[PDB]
């Protein structure tokens, strides 16, 4: 909103980084006052980034050195509520409209105080601000899904830090990318948040065009990080010709600028820092001188609130995944394959009966295991950025994707044994149907669960990939059909595998305890339904293993998100 | 080399071209010199690129209007062995290195008339004018490997036209995401190539800098495709200032020039047309007027000669792709779990042998099907560029994939079986071993000939490889083990089958035709070895299908290749 926005009078004072002791920053001293537009300006490698991320506050401890005031104050948290920082690299959803996009960064972002309708109300004013509303029913998109511009993906995410109004916007080169039009109008924009709404703006700019250049307010000019130059960008070149440089042909000022700023100057870099050191840098440090200034039940209703947004935010585009049109083709297919092999199929003859029995375990265990596994490394840049500006805390993050997944998971499969199990004629019922398809959706949550946790473990989505295949095909081995002659020294491995339970709850509903095809047989091969149809595990010592691998692969999953802060 | 470079005067008159009726052009007229370096200047979806492909002959037919002369005559197909064309995007192999990557040009498109030792000395010619010589050992490499410079990458680029030595040289912005340093050198080398080497360089600059612009030449620049200016450099803010149009701030003469072509000057587009049209548009048309100028063991060794370099470079570069560490992982987590399963196995167990020779079947067809889907589709880009500029015929270029694939692809089977034969052990003598090495190699070959059938049929790998794995599971489902009691209407299905003939293989020489374990089991449980170890189909006919399926496969995908022109 375009009120007094109160003020922020940020001040530096020699700012040294180093990182290992390549020193970033060597002193750098200038104070940006409210109602300004500053633009920093240098070539790469010359600490403009470090400058802005030390300016914002995210650069700290003790490889940093020098003061930055915040109205003559440290950076506490309460500064922080006033400060936002627009990255370089945007990370958006790209499967949410413009609208829904800032719909719900509103509502994490804003606090709990506030009316929905009044958070609503707060949306669709940086939308208009920002020029967002001829595009804001379109997707977001991204490489591959077509969505909006160049220009206004960089618009959404300054929409993202303009939702809780700061005093003070810092942005990591917002024009890099953009046409040269685009990128006139965005500081267009930007200059009239500082101008026209009176807040502090500081921004640096890569490679200025000739009108990008006329806009600026200040100029902070860096070599490699030794600021050759504080002042208005209008005086920029009066001053650099009274110490002695002067171009050529005709310029771009801003291409001078980093001529003089790498030593490139046709016809110098330890010239102009001494140079600054004895007109300017004197009169920049008087001015920093010279300037002188719920209970226990709202805290969980918070959590649950959170939680509600994140999930109806995941499912609107998280079901792009879930129903992709070649993974409905390839259940439909399988379905079709299954009722067509096992076409109107005898219970009599077990043998075929087991192997249906066993493909239905293998293809609903290989599948949601393998999709599951790019679930927390395709969203580790989102969640490591949001999670930063407050909006969630990992436990609703991680409940909205566990309760996220017990929802679009469970249609396939549940369409699958309602296909198939009529064609195939399993066991005529109501109730060993419902038992069928209760023993085979809590197979696909406690198998999805494998791949959550090996995708959390292991942040690369391709060498976590090769785990869980290496995993699956131990555990189809030991599931119980392929050998019956297991040797001594591996009878173990059957019962920390997930298909191994399965399997034995899936004979146990159509076939019993033996006995009544016993009562169609004979015997009672004769250990052929002694080893096979029987087992060893019991009904509930397999319902039970299969709980505990449905709650246990999800707690190794948070356990392993917990770790890595990100 | 830089000697007299047999000079081409290019000329257009008229130049209108119309895609569908959006004029792209509409009346370009200009000619460049020899030792002259012309930048086409102009904003997007101005025709620069469209004039530019013109001008290089690959844009042809009667979309088309007007003329283009080389040296007074038509663009003919001598001429185009005078021509480079450097496009916009680079496509090159990245785990070449840059050495390696400019001999393997230099020996498919220098002639053959030349001696082995000729073709070398001009690769390392266009190193060193280049200035590749520090990186020439490094790789290539791309977002994924780390490699060469981003500038670098265009003078891999630049060095693939320049092998032919050509006399007019099109690039179509070359200087589009690089450095501002590493832009103006790529500059101050093409200069050199028309100043100093006597070649005709036309390019387009997409947003010059102000040492870039004053390399330049001629500027000719567009609007929408109506030419506002042609002339020098130095020469185009006079004319701009003495028809009215004169900037206001200290610019850059790029974007005041790209100003004008909008109509965006401060204080116009159709004034600077008719401006054209009777100051300098008579004065370039006249300049249009007054500048007035073996047998057939030879074409068999000339295509063996290209599958051997075809072959020797495909080598460097696909077997990083088939001996991934996270592929040979696959495999030995697949051999120590089959070893450790079916561990010192009893022969008399059939049903135990049984599932390990179809594990066998199920493993190594799905295995080199899934991999060999990704092969045609990754290089349909660099396949494309690479065969329309000569240096092979899709023939040399297949047939180095088919022979190529022989030999990486037979390494890892070999070793899985090599490791699981005899810790299983399965049917002793070296005999045995040799018929059960030979039928699973050609099982791997006829399998992966499915992979590359399918991805050269869907030139998308995603598409593809959803297909690949619906028919991979109607092969295994009908390969004779899951199912004894085939429904009358799909027992046709497993004649297709690759896994059907495999297998049947399999039990055929581990067991014969029964009658020696009927010499340990009784019954000559008995028609268990009368349906599952004796079978349906011979061994010769088993044989003779996986070669129709070996042959048959890459048919198929020579005609799916064929029919693209990609």
């Amino acid at each position: 909103l375009s009120s007094s926005c109160f003020p922020i009078t940020l001040k530096f004072v020699d700012v040294c980084y180093r990182v290992k002791e390549r020193t970033i920053l060597s002193g750098v001293t200038g104070m940006i006052s409210p109602g300004e537009f500053m633009a920093v300006l240098g070539p790469s490698g010359s600490g403009k980034s470090t400058l802005l991320n030390a300016v914002a506050g995210r650069l700290h401890g003790s490889n940093l050195t020098g003061k930055i005031l915040i109205n003559d104050g440290k950076i506490t948290k309460q500064t922080l509520k006033r400060t936002g920082f627009v990255a370089q690299d945007d990370l958006l959803y790209p499967h949410l409209t413009v609208r829904e996009t800032l719909v719900f960064v509103a509502l994490l972002r804003l606090p709990r105080s506030l009316t929905r309708d009044v958070k609503l109300r707060a949306a669709e004013s940086v939308i208009s601000e920002l020029g967002l509303t001829k595009c804001e029913n379109t997707v977001v998109g991204n490489t591959f899904i077509r969505g909006i511009s160049g220009g206004e993906r960089k618009r959404v995410s300054i929409a993202h830090e303009l939702l809780i109004n700061p005093s003070l916007l810092v942005l990591d080169e917002p024009t890099s990318g953009l046409d040269a039009t685009a990128a006139l109008r965005l500081v267009q924009t930007l200059a009239g948040l500082a101008h026209g709404k009176g807040k502090t703006v500081v921004t640096s700019i890569h490679q200025p065009s000739s009108r990008v250049f006329q806009m600026f307010d200040t100029v902070l000019l860096l070599s490699e990080g030794k600021c050759l130059f504080v002042g208005k960008g209008r005086d920029a070149m009066a001053y650099f010709e009274s110490v002695g440089f002067s171009p050529a042909f005709p310029m771009n000022p801003a291409d001078f600028l980093l001529d003089l700023a790498n030593g490139v100057c046709q016809t110098v870099r330890q010239t102009l820092v001494t140079a600054y050191d004895t007109l300017l840098a004197p009169q920049v440090k008087t001015c920093i001188e010279v300037s002188h200034f719920g209970g226990i039940t709202t805290c969980i209703a918070t959590w649950f609130s959170q939680l509600c947004i994140l999930l109806h935010r995941l499912l609107k585009e998280r079901r792009h995944e879930s129903f992709d049109l070649l993974r409905i083709f390839q259940v439909v297919a399988a379905s079709i394959l299954c009722g067509l092999m096992w076409w109107h199929s005898d219970y009599r003859d077990v043998h075929d009966r087991l192997g249906l029995l066993f493909f239905i375990s293998i293809f609903w265990g290989v599948l949601p295991s393998f999709n599951a596994v790019f679930t927390f490394p395709q969203e580790r840049a989102i969640f490591t950025r949001e999670r930063a500006s407050g909006m969630y805390t990992l436990s609703s993050y991680f409940m909205a994707h566990v309760l996220g997944s017990l929802s679009m998971e469970l249609v396939l499969p549940a369409s699958f044994l309602t296909f198939t199990y009529w064609m195939v004629y399993l066991r005529p019922g109501i109730v060993p149907f419902l038992l069928t398809l209760s023993v085979l959706l809590l197979y696909v949550l406690a198998s999805q669960g494998l791949g959550l946790a090996l995708g959390a473990a292991i942040m690369d989505a391709k060498k976590a990939s090769t785990i869980v295949t290496v995993t699956m095909l131990a555990f189809v081995l030991t599931g119980g059909y392929y050998v019956n002659k297991v040797p001594s020294g591996m009878v173990w491995m059957k019962y920390v595998s997930t298909t191994f339970y399965c399997y034995r709850l899936l004979v146990a509903i159509q076939y019993g305890s033996g006995e009544e095809i016993l009562r169609m047989l004979g015997c009672d091969g004769c250990r052929f339904v002694e080893e096979e149809v029987i087992g060893d595990v019991g009904m509930w010592t397999s319902v039970g293993v299969l709980f505990l691998m449905f709650f246990g692969y999800r707690v190794l999953a948070y356990l392993a998100l917990r770790r890595i802060k990100h």
